[PDB]
């Protein structure tokens, strides 16, 4: 499949070289895989999740985004026109408040539930959770992200915006995760993004069109951008049997674009995440 004038990341994750326009893809586009955006939420009522997205759990008041921030994720997770998995199940775990914050044990509480709630849906091609939030190194935070994906399920989680070394922010810092740093259209890594050892993989992260509430769409920047998209080529991935939740994010690192990036300091993976797609 081939989505012409897609999103710069998208056509980004589909190219071994930057500048491109097109999103070439498998048709299968993720179907049959589950991805949990746990965030503010997801505005499932959105058309351009074409009633694949629903929220399954809220630790607030009402399951509704109010801030836009998780129904973006969602969006470059598996939205028609700004997903990298145009076919995946979006399910929504409201952790962040509507200001986009929210406390670690709540983070905590929804990585365990979704460890269970993935138990009682049907993912046969795998199920894969996507982070895009963070704060201060807490190995609580770390140990919840390393359950979840110890639980089988794909964790993709933010680098951190802070332009410094992941290891200091969690659940970055978690090893047993898959930690994503952002880049830009110019495969020069995003001048927030966090950096060193930890990091497994970039995406595209600045200026990143997408989804937001209300039925809106608006272009933002983070690693919280650079997330979806691998979250979403992980759940590609596995439908197309190329990878397991297990695997994915070695599987990616494998067979990223390799040095492609720039501004990438001595000691961080300079490997920009690629579907390999082959017409
Ligand atoms: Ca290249
Ligand atoms: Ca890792």
């Amino acid at each position: 499949a081939a989505q012409t004038n897609a999103p710069w990341g998208l056509a980004r994750i589909s190219s071994t070289s930057p500048g491109t326009s097109t999103y070439y893809y498998d048709e299968s586009a993720g179907q049959g895989s589950c991805v949990y955006v746990i965030d503010t939420g997801i505005e499932a009522s959105h058309p351009e999740f074409e009633g694949r997205a629903q929220m399954v759990k809220t630790y607030y008041y009402s399951s509704r985004d109010g801030n836009g921030h998780g129904t973006h994720c969602a969006g470059t997770v598996g939205s028609r026109t700004y997903g990298v998995a145009k076919k995946t199940q979006l399910f929504g775990v409201k952790v962040l408040d509507d200001n986009g914050s929210g406390q670690y044990s709540t983070i905590i509480a929804g990585m365990d539930f979704v460890a269970s709630d993935k138990n009682n849906r049907n993912c046969p091609k795998g199920v894969v959770a996507s982070l895009s939030l963070g704060g201060g190194y807490s190995s609580s935070v770390n140990s919840a992200a390393a359950r979840l994906q110890s639980s089988g399920v794909m964790v993709a989680v933010a680098a951190g915006n802070n332009n410094a070394d992941a290891r200091n922010y969690s659940p970055a810092s978690e090893p047993s995760v898959c930690t994503v740093g952002a880049s830009d259209r110019y495969d020069r890594r995003s001048s927030f993004s966090n950096y060193g050892s930890v990091l497994d993989i970039f995406g595209p992260g600045t200026d990143i069109l997408s989804t937001w509430i209300g039925g809106s769409t608006r272009s933002i920047s983070g690693t919280s951008m650079a997330t979806p998209h691998v979250a979403g080529l992980a759940a590609y991935l596995m439908t197309l049997g190329k990878t397991t939740a297990a695997s994915a994010c070695r599987y990616i690192a494998d067979t990223a674009n390799k040095g492609d990036l720039s501004n990438i300091p001595f000691g961080t993976v300079n490997l920009l995440a690629y579907n390999n797609y082959q017409a």
